[PDB]
């Protein structure tokens, strides 16, 4: 696979750490190891601008690794949760599709590219916004965060 769970010193998940690009990529507040013996002890590099923590992947990884795409149409989307809407520059999910723990995994197309990676979400009754990473065309990280954001 290409998506990796982060387990706390109790080896219980706290987050996911994806294969991106010849990256590794986590949410910088997610706590803990990688649980891949090839991902545990990388040199990460931290980003507190965009809540992001990533590595070099290993070599052995690069066929491996998603792909991103900087093409979002409105439209929906998948998660491992189900369907993320994307609509008025926002991923949005029914709420109690994703919660705490959730940090980390990607949403992706239909063809399995990620368009964007989950940090948490905003309760606005119905549904949930989600706040994230994206990237731009020009490789420029931008983070989208809602107000009363809860860290997944």
């Amino acid at each position: 696979d290409r998506t990796f769970a982060v387990k706390n010193e109790d080896g219980k998940i706290m987050g996911y750490a994806v294969a991106m690009e010849g990256k590794v990529i986590k949410p910088l507040h997610v706590k803990g190891t990688i649980d891949h013996p090839a991902l545990a002890k990388l040199k990460f590099t931290k980003s507190s601008s965009y809540d992001m923590e990533f590595a070099k992947l290993p070599t052995e990884m690069k066929s491996d690794a998603f792909g991103y795409t900087t093409e979002h149409p409105e439209g929906f989307y998948n998660w491992h949760h189900g369907a993320v809407q994307f609509s008025g520059g926002r991923f949005t999910i029914p709420t109690g599709a994703g919660g705490p723990g959730d940090s980390g995994r990607p949403i992706l197309d239909d063809s399995g590219k990620v368009v964007a990676i989950v940090l948490g979400g905003a309760n606005e009754g119905a549904r949930t916004a989600l706040s994230v990473v994206t990237w731009n065309k020009k490789g420029a990280a931008i983070k989208t965060t809602h107000e009363d954001t809860v860290e997944w």
